[PDB]
């Protein structure tokens, strides 16, 4: 019955991460957003010293967001935070039972966060090329089991972890956001819709038809706007090579 | 079921697997590959990423340079960690109460995503020292500052962190890596300084359980297994 607090922000796929498992798991939670990266509340390092989004209490009085506790835990890291939920909620099964088959969810977070994030982020925010990005991804969409289904089998926090990321790429692609250039986003929007990319496009429809995307997810057009107030997606710059 | 853990000394990621395979009490087999210079045209069949470490599990017994198609292939080393926790639950690898689990998957975050890249930059490219020694001050303030490991009683976070503060230490005091003499002297100063007492008694405390002496070869022949590494460039250097 310890409460639950999510500081979260529209644009953050991290905080999207956590909202997903928070929806799958049944759990009563209160979220306050903060705008990050353009006035953030003086008392944010409270929650989260690293100054990052998400950031979580567990625990502690009942208070406003805005006048965080000292005695609730603060859990800081979205991965964590999944993992945190699934031992939180055991009976909504947010991991399998099998040690082989939760370790098939644990590799496929891993695959994503050392192999594909950082190609998202460095194309978008970078406009480094994108046929690595298109390699990473082949790869992860490699680890899906190949006739249909989740990350492993069942539906589990992997598939929070990485839904977030996927489905802003097709929208911010149609909109243009991101600094990479003209070439790479023609290449980008023909390779994701060519038959190389179906599977993980079926992967992309079974995620965002769960309710929990859907009732954390703001409307592509909505996500577009919110990804435009970021800092770092500069209009009007790209780089090329 | 059989466990089978591909590994190769200079490896901080396989050492992490060894680690908890030790706490663990696992029964296992490891086999080293030689993944840098001269890989197994087989290795591709254990991990098609073709990395180090690799695991399988299960499967008909065979020797490990002829994988079964049967076995469960299982990559990355942080799964493995968990996978070993899942596997072993009567040792403890993680503690049961979730708030300190999550202080536990939180230290391994902060690791994966705060240090780890700096360690690569300052060894790898010889940039500068300073957010190195940021992020580890950083990783060092998670610790509970009186004492004990990243979530009280020892778990697979620290598995996942000592085989990259270990391998530091004595790297620095070979010069190895593509730093400066200058940022060389620079670290080895501020690891020994009252900045990082904290962390000195992390590493101490780590490498006093049996797990780290039975998985490690020697500071100096951990030293001459990571001048194999070409990306560390032995006698090469970068100034400013
Ligand atoms: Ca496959
Ligand atoms: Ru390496």
């Amino acid at each position: 019955t310890k409460q639950i607090t999510l500081y979260t922000a529209t644009f953050s796929p991290y905080a999207h991460r956590v909202r997903i498992a928070l929806e799958e798991a049944g759990a009563e939670y209160t979220t306050y957003d903060v705008d990050i990266l353009r006035n953030m509340p003086d008392w944010f390092p409270l929650v989260n010293p690293l100054k990052k989004i998400p950031a979580m209490t567990f625990g502690g009085p009942e208070v406003p967001p805005d006048q965080p506790s000292p005695e609730s835990a603060k859990i800081a890291e979205s991965l964590a935070m999944l993992e945190f939920i699934a031992d939180l909620f055991p009976d909504a099964k947010l991991l399998p039972t099998d040690p082989v088959l939760r370790a098939r969810a644990r590799t496929f977070m891993a695959l994503y966060e050392n192999y594909v994030n950082g190609q998202f982020r460095d194309v978008w925010f970078l406009g480094t090329p994108a046929d690595p990005l298109l390699q990473a991804l082949e790869m992860l969409q490699g680890a899906l089991p190949p006739d249909g289904g989740f990350a492993a089998g069942e539906w589990s926090i992997a598939d929070a972890a990485v839904i977030p990321f996927l489905a802003r790429m097709f929208p911010y692609l149609e909109a243009g956001l991101g600094l990479y250039s003209k070439e790479d986003g023609v290449k980008m929007r023909k390779a994701m819709a060519s038959e190389r990319f179906a599977r993980i496009r079926q992967y992309v429809r079974d995620c965002r038809a769960r309710p929990s995307f859907a009732n954390t997810w703001a409307g592509d057009a909505e996500q577009v706007e919110a990804a435009k107030t970021v800092p770092m997606l500069r209009v009007g710059e790209h780089h090329h090579h």
